């Protein structure tokens, strides 16, 4: 059920010409594989040995255990971006190499710019009153601190009637309370992997971090 080489070229190429819309998923394709696919498709022969095989993004991964992206990857040199539908077509036709996961990234909106966020921020969220339980959660730099707060609340099974707030160590460094929840993680100047401690208000109205 695989289309003509002509159709593949046109359908995938036209895919690349898709305008960025907030919340839409795009996918990374390793440059080498894409060039081989391109060679195959432009060859004009469906039975040619230039058949690219399963989509192989091995060169894009740091390690094949957590499947993190290598740092400092550049669009056009290391990878090509395809929209979700174009990606789905490509996958249906050629499949994924071995146990490789798809590299899905979201289109985000920053003040003045819309872009596919290839490197989202990872935060280490911990409850102040349950420090054994640390969750690594992935956010967007465009996301608000308040969004981090609710996500933490639901990940830590926190009830809705309770007040929570965030503490964090910047690289200055100092431990501060994130009192302005209406700002982006970018305005908050957060590094990926940064520890963020969520605290729940006690019944008496006091905070566990302020018992003195």
């Amino acid at each position: 059920a695989m289309p003509d080489l002509d159709q593949q070229w046109r359908q995938i190429g036209n895919g690349r010409e898709r305008p960025l819309r907030a919340g839409e998923s795009w996918f990374l394709v390793e440059k080498h594989w894409y060039k081989q696919w391109e060679a195959y498709v432009k060859g004009g022969d469906q039975d040619a040995s230039t058949f690219p095989g399963s989509i192989n993004n091995s060169g894009l991964f740091e390690d094949q255990i957590s499947w993190h992206l290598r740092e400092r990857l550049v669009e056009g040199d290391d990878y090509v971006l395809l929209p979700a539908p174009a990606w789905n077509y490509l996958v249906s036709w050629y499949g994924l190499k071995d146990d490789q996961p798809p590299i899905e990234r979201k289109v985000i909106e920053l003040p003045g710019i819309r872009k596919v966020e290839v490197y989202p921020i990872e935060l280490l969220l911990v409850q102040h009153s349950d420090m054994e339980t640390a969750l690594t959660i992935q956010f967007s730099y465009s996301d608000s601190v308040d969004l981090v707060l609710q996500t933490a609340r639901e990940q830590f099974l926190v009830e809705p009637q309770e007040d929570t707030r965030l503490w964090t160590k910047n690289s200055e460094g100092s431990l501060d309370r994130l009192c302005n929840t209406q700002i982006t993680l970018l305005d908050a100047c957060l590094e990926t992997g940064q520890l963020v401690i969520m605290e729940t208000r006690n019944k008496d109205g006091t905070w566990p971090s302020a018992q003195l």
